[PDB]
C-alpha cells in the first residue's frame, strides 16, 4: 500500500534503490540460516536472467506469428488458395497458370480477364482493405485504447520513470498483436517493425509480474522493460547489436551498465526465436532482407550524399507536417471520429494504391523488391532493359514515371497515416520512402553512365563492359537516409542496417547518408519523430539533449512564487489530523515538506500524499512527526538544492538520481519545492 | 589561477561541467557576430573528433613501431643478420642451412655447433637479456618513474576524476615507448598490449594541449583519455569493438553516453593505422592471430568448463600471490634496489628460459605457435606425431613433458615479475600461461581419444577416419580463461578474444570458459588484478561494484567527529587576512564551509583551499564573503546531506555527479563534511 505510484505520476528512482537494497541486504541476511535460503538467494539473482529469456522467447514467437499472420492476411486481401485455405500467394504459387491460387476474378465473374474482372478485383481489394482496417480500430478503440500508434514514445517515456498503467497490460498485449495483423494487412502506410517494440515491451512488464523483484519495484521493471525493447528491435529488424544500440540511444533512459549483458541476451534470444520460427523453410532472415556483392565508386558517394540531403529534407518535413497534422487530429472534430477516419485512411489508400503496382505491393515486400538489384531472368517493369551498361527502352521510361507517383502517394500518406487509432509504425514507411527514392537516382545514375560513358567521371571509375552502378544500394541508401532523417539516430540506425542487410562493403555510404540526413534535418529542429510525439502529446519527459541555456538558478524555478499561494507546509505536534485531511483535500500536492514550527521554518523532512492518506486511512480503521505517530512513512533525507544552485545542477540531480522533487532552500530555510514537472513547464 | 587542481587530488565533476557551459555559452554568444565566429564554433565542435584522430594515429603508429622494435631486439638476443642488420630472424631467414642469419656461435667459437657453441649462445642470450632489462630499467628509473608497470590501474583511477601530473607527459611516453621495446625485447614474462593502454592515454593527453577546449578542463580531457584507452586497447589486440568494450567496462568511470561513438572512431582509426604499418607485408593481423576453420563437440565443452575452472584458480591465485609479493616488494629493502631486482629477476628468467624452447621463445611468438593446430609439414616437437586420430610417440610425451615445465616456470616468474620497474603487462604471461595450459588439456584429450575411441564418449560424437579433437581451440579457451580469471572481465574479455581471432564458431566455448573463471575466481575474492593494485597502491578510486553494506546514515562517515577538533568554519565580516592565514596555514584541509556567525551555524556556501590562497596573493599584491571581498571565488551551491542520510546515496552523488565533498547538515545547521576519500577510509 505505502509507497504505491499513482497514474501518469514519474518515479523516485532513489526511492526505488533504497527499497531494493532494503530487499537485497534482508535477502541476504536470510541466506545465512540453511541450504533452502541460498537457493532462493541464487533464484532471485538469476530472476533478472529468466525474465529476459522469457521476454526474448515471447517476442520472437509474437514477431513470428504477427508476421505469418499479416503475409497471410495481405495475400488474403488479393485471392485465395482454393486447395488449401491456409496459404499466401508465395506458398500457393510455389509449392508445386497456377491453379490453385485464385483471385476474386475468377471466383466471382469466372473469367480471369477483362475490363469487368479488374473492376471487380479492384473493388475486392477495396473492400478488404476497408474491411481489415475498420476491424482493427474497432477492436482497439473497444478492448484497448493503448494498442494505437507505434508507442515508442510512450515506451521511451515510461523508461524514464513515467508510468501508464495498462499500456504494458495483457490486453493491450493481445489487441496491439491482433489489430497490428489486421493494419499492415489493410494496406495502411505503416508498419509493424516499430510496433515490435511496444508488444515485446508489453511481454517484459507483463512477465515482470511472476517474480517479486520486479513486480514490487518500478525501477527494475525499467531494466526489464530496456531489455524487452532491445528484444523488440532485434525481432523486428533481426538485429541484435543494432536494437542493444537503438535502446542505449533512443528508449533508454537509465543504463547501469550491467544491463547491456541482459539487452545483448534478450536481443541474441529474440533473434534466434524468430529465426526459429521457419515452418515453411525461408531462408530470408527478415521479409525485406537483401544481399550485396557489387561495388561501389567514390562518384557514386556524390549522390549516397544527395540522398542523405533529401533524406534530411524529407524528414524534417514529416516531422513539420506529422505533427501538423497530429495536432489538428486533436484540436478538431477529427478526434472525436477515430473509426471513421481509420476507414477513410484505409478506403483513399486502397483506392490510390491498386493502379499502381508497387504501391499495391506490400510495403516490406516493396522494400525488399527495391532493394534487390536487377536479375537476369527479371523482365518486370522495373528492370526492363533493352558498352558497360545494358541499353534501355520505353520500360524503363515508365519505371520512373509510377516510381515518382509511388514516392509522392507514400509521402503524403504517411504524413495522415501514422497518428490513428490502430497499430502503425514509421520505420517500414519511411524506410519504403527512401528506397524509392534511392532506386529513382540509382536508375538516373545508371541511364546517365550507358549514355554518357564517355565522359571521365565514368571512362575510368566504370570498366569497360561492366555494369558499374548498383541501383539496389541506392535503394538501401535512401532507405537508411529517410529513416535516419525522420527518426535522427546516427549509429544505432547504421548499424541496424548493416545487421539487416550483411556486408561492411557499404558502411562508408551508409555513415555518409545517414550523417547527411541528420546534419540537414537538424537545421529544421533538433528533434526526432519520437521526441516530437513525445512533446505533443504532452508527457513529462526530460530530454537529455535539451540545454537548459537560460542562466537562471533554482531561484527562478521553486514553487510556489510571490504569486502562488503560500508554500504547503507541515508541523510537528501543532496540528492534527483534520487539520492535514483539509489541506490534503484542499490541495492537489503530492507531497509535503516538513519542518518543525511555522516561525521556525526550518526543514526536517518529506511525506507523500499517497503515505500520508494510505497510513491516515489504517490509523482511523486501526500527530507527531517526531520521535498519531506517522513518523514512519516520513522522508528524513528529502533532497535540498540552494537557491544560488544554477537549473543545471539540479537537472543533472533529476536526471542521474531520478528524483520527482527537490526541495529549495536559502542558508538553511526552506522557500520552495521543484517537481520532475515544474522545470519542464519551466522550459516550455 | 584559480581552480587549478593540487597534485594527486580528485576531480569535482560537477564544476568542470559548469565552467564548460559557462565556456560553451561565451562561445556561442560570440558566435553571432561575424562568419569567423561561426567557423571558430564549427572547429571548437570538430575538435572532440580531431583529439581523438590524432590520438589514434598516434596510438598505431606508436604500436607500430614497438612491435617492430621488440622483433628486433628479441631477435637480436639470439643472432644477426650479416647481410643486413636492420632485420630479424624471420625476414633472414626467409627472403630468399641460411647463411645471413648467424647466431653467436659461428660469429665468436667459429663452429655453428657443439657443446661450447651451446654454452656460449646460452651465455651471449643472458648477456642480451640482462643488457636489455639493465638498460630498461636505467632508463625508467632515471628518466619517468612513471613508466613501470602496465598502467592500467593508474589509468583506471585518473579516469574515476583522480590527477597524476606526470603520469601522462611527454616524458612518460617516449621513456615507456624505448623502456616496453626494451622489456618486452628482454626475455621478461610481460608484454606490451597492456602498456599500450597506457601509451595511448599518453598520447591522448599530450593531445588535449593543443586545444583549449580540453587543455583548461579537466572532464573533458577524462572523455578524450576514455577514447584513447579504447584506442590503445584496440592497437593492443587489434580488437575495435572489444577495445570500446573494455574501456566501458574497465577504465572508464563517467560516460555521457555520446562517447561511444569518440570511443569506437578512435579503436578504428588505431586499428587502421596499425594495419597501415605493414612495411614487409605481413599478412598477420596481430602477432598473435590465428584462424580456425575446424569444428567441436558438446562433450569438448566439458573440458572448455574445466580450463574455466584452472584459469578461474590461477587466476585467483595470482591476485592472492602477486600483490602479496607486492606488498613485500614496498614493506621491505627489495624497494630500495629496484634496478638490482630487475636485473636478478632478468637474470633468473634468461637462466631458466632458454633450456625450453617454449619458453626460450618470446610470449607473444609462443602464443601464436600454441594457437596454431598441428600442421602436416610441422615436425616439431609440440607435433611429434608417430582409425581418427593420428598415431603417437615418444615426442608427444616429451612434449607434455616439457610443456608443464613451461607452464610452472611462467606461473612461478611472472608473479614476480608484474610489478617492477619496467613496463610490463599482464595480457599476454596470463595468455600464455592460458594456452599453455589448453594445449596440454587439447593434446590429452586427442591423446584419449585415439587410445580409446571404442567409448561411447567418441564412437558417436568423433567421426571416424577424421580428426575431432583441435588443441589450438583449447589453448584459445585456456587463454580466455586464465585472462578472465586474473582481470575478472566477461563480454569485453570475450569480444576481445574473438576478434583478435575471427569466427563466431567458438563464442559458446569462450563465453563458458570465461563465465567459468570468474565465477570460480569470485569464490576467492571479488576483485580483479587491476582492481587489487589500485587498492595496493592505495589510491582513492571509488569502485561502484562495492556495496557499502553497511547501515550507515552519513551522521557515521561526517567528519570531525566527537574526538576531532571543532569543523572548520568561516565566517562573514568577523575575522580579517590574518585569521584566514592562520588557519589555512594551521589546517591541512583543501575546504572550508563558509556560514554567517560562529553561534547562527548557518551554511552559507564553500571556499577551497587553493582558490582562497590564490586569490589573497593576488589582494596582497595588487574580509567580506557576503555582498577584503572574496565572494568571487565563494561556492554558494555547496552540495549538502542530511544526516539521517544513509551512504548509498551519498556515494551514489560521488559516483554520478563526481563531487569531491559533500557537507552534511540537521535540520538547516552545518554539521559535517565529506570528501571523496572520507568515505573510501570508511569502507576500508
Ligand atoms: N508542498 C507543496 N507546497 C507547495 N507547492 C507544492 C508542494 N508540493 C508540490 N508543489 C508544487 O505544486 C505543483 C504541483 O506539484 P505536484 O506535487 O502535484 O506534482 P505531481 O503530482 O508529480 O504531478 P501531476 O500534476 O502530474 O500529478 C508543482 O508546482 C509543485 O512544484
Ligand atoms: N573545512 C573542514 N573542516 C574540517 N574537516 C575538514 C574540512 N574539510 C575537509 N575536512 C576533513 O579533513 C580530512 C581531509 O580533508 P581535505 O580537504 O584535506 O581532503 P583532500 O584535500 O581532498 O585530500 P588529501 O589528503 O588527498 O589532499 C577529511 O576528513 C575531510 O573530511
Ligand atoms: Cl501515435
Ligand atoms: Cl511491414
Ligand atoms: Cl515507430
Ligand atoms: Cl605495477
Ligand atoms: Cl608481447
Ligand atoms: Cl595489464
Amino acid at each position: 500500500g505505502v509507497g504505491t505510484y499513482d497514474d501518469f505520476h514519474t518515479i523516485d528512482w532513489v526511492r526505488e534503490k533504497c527499497k531494493d537494497r532494503e530487499r537485497h541486504r534482508r535477502i541476504n541476511s536470510k541466506k545465512k540460516e540453511s541450504a533452502w535460503e541460498m537457493t532462493k538467494s541464487l533464484y532471485d539473482a538469476w530472476s533478472g536472467w529468466l525474465v529476459v529469456t522469457l521476454t526474448g522467447l515471447a517476442s520472437g514467437a509474437l514477431a513470428g506469428l504477427i508476421d505469418i499472420a499479416a503475409d497471410w492476411m495481405t495475400d488474403l486481401k488479393e485471392g485465395i488458395c482454393l486447395s488449401a485455405l491456409w496459404y499466401n500467394h508465395e506458398q500457393c504459387c510455389w509449392g508445386s497458370k497456377c491453379p490453385q491460387w485464385k483471385t476474386w476474378a475468377e471466383l466471382i465473374i469466372g473469367q480471369a480477364e477483362g475490363p469487368g474482372s479488374y473492376i471487380m478485383n479492384y473493388i475486392m481489394y477495396i473492400f478488404w482493405a476497408l474491411s481489415f482496417a475498420f476491424l482493427a480500430v474497432s477492436l482497439v478503440k473497444v478492448f484497448a485504447p493503448y494498442a494505437c500508434g507505434s508507442g515508442i514514445p510512450e515506451i521511451k517515456t515510461i523508461l524514464s520513470g513515467f508510468i501508464i498503467r495498462g499500456y504494458l497490460g495483457k490486453w493491450t498485449l493481445m489487441i496491439k498483436t491482433i489489430t497490428l495483423v489486421l493494419a499492415v494487412a489493410s494496406g495502411l502506410s505503416l508498419g509493424k517493425e516499430g510496433p515490435l517494440v511496444h508488444v515485446a515491451c508489453c511481454c517484459g512488464n507483463i512477465f515482470s509480474y511472476l517474480f517479486p523483484k520486479y513486480s514490487t519495484n518500478e525501477a527494475k521493471k525499467r531494466e526489464v522493460l530496456s531489455a524487452a525493447s532491445a528484444a523488440g528491435v532485434s525481432v523486428a529488424f533481426g538485429a541484435p547489436i543494432g536494437g542493444v544500440l537503438f535502446s542505449l540511444e533512443e528508449v533508454s533512459y537509465y543504463f547501469p551498465l550491467k544491463t547491456l549483458w541482459r539487452s545483448f541476451f534478450a536481443a541474441l534470444v529474440a533473434a534466434f526465436v524468430l529465426r526459429s520460427i521457419n515452418p515453411f523453410g525461408n531462408s530470408r532472415l527478415v521479409l525485406f532482407y537483401v544481399e550485396y556483392h557489387t561495388p561501389w565508386y567514390l562518384f557514386e558517394l556524390f549522390p549516397f550524399i544527395l540522398l542523405g540531403v533529401f533524406g534530411g529534407l524529407w524528414g524534417a518535413f514529416f516531422i513539420r507536417a506529422n505533427i501538423a497534422w497530429c495536432r489538428r487530429r486533436k484540436s478538431t472534430k477529427f478526434g472525436k471520429y477515430p473509426v471513421l477516419e481509420v476507414i477513410i485512411v484505409a478506403a483513399i489508400t486502397a483506392v490510390i494504391a491498386f493502379p499502381n503496382p508497387y504501391t499495391r505491393l506490400n510495403t516490406s515486400e516493396l522494400i525488399k523488391e527495391l532493394f534487390t538489384d536487377c536479375g537476369p531472368l527479371e523482365s518486370s517493369s522495373l528492370c526492363d532493359y533493352r558498352i558497360p551498361d545494358r541499353p534501355a527502352g520505353v520500360g524503363v521510361y515508365s519505371a520512373i514515371w509510377q516510381l515518382c507517383l509511388a514516392l509522392i502517394f507514400k509521402i503524403i500518406m504517411t504524413v495522415f497515416t501514422f497518428g490513428i487509432k490502430v497499430p502503425s509504425g514509421l520505420f517500414i514507411p519511411s524506410m519504403a520512402i527512401g528506397a524509392i527514392a534511392g532506386r529513382i537516382v540509382g536508375i538516373a545514375v545508371e541511364q546517365l553512365a550507358y549514355y554518357h560513358h564517355d565522359w571521365f567521371i565514368f571512362k575510368e571509375w566504370c570498366e569497360v563492359g561492366a555494369d558499374c552502378i548498383t541501383p539496389g544500394l541506392y535503394a538501401m541508401v535512401g532507405a537508411a537516409a529517410c529513416l535516419g532523417g525522420v527518426t535522427r539516430m546516427t549509429v544505432s540506425l547504421v548499424v541496424i542496417v548493416f545487421e539487416l542487410t550483411g556486408g561492411l562493403e557499404y558502411i562508408v555510404p551508409l555513415m555518409a547518408a545517414v550523417m547527411t540526413s541528420k546534419w540537414v534535418g537538424d537545421a529544421f529542429g533538433r528533434e526526432g519523430i519520437y521526441e516530437a510525439h513525445i512533446r505533443l502529446n504532452g508527457y513529462p519527459f526530460l530530454d537529455a539533449k535539451e540545454e537548459f541555456t537560460h542562466t537562471t538558478l533554482a531561484a527562478d524555478v521553486m514553487r510556489p512564487r510571490r504569486s502562488d499561494p503560500p508554500l504547503a507546509v507541515l508541523t510537528q505536534d501543532n496540528m492534527t489530523v483534520d487539520d492535514i485531511e483539509n489541506m490534503i483535500n484542499e490541495t492537489s500536492y503530492n507531497g509535503f515538506p516538513v519542518i518543525m514550527s511555522k516561525e521556525s521554518q526550518r526543514l526536517v523532512g518529506f511525506a507523500l500524499r499517497r503515505d500520508l492518506t494510505i497510513a491516515i486511512e489504517s490509523a482511523r480503521k486501526k500527530v507527531c512527526f517526531a520521535q498519531l505517530k506517522l513518523r514512519s512513512i516520513l522522508d528524513m533525507s528529502p533532497f535540498t538544492v540552494t537557491d544560488h544552485t544554477p537549473m543545471e545542477i539540479v537537472v543533472d540531480i533529476f536526471r542521474k538520481l531520478g528524483l520527482r522533487q527537490c526541495l529549495v532552500t536559502h542558508n538553511g530555510r526552506l522557500l520552495g519545492i521543484i517537481t520532475k514537472k515544474d522545470i519542464l513547464r519551466h522550459m516550455a
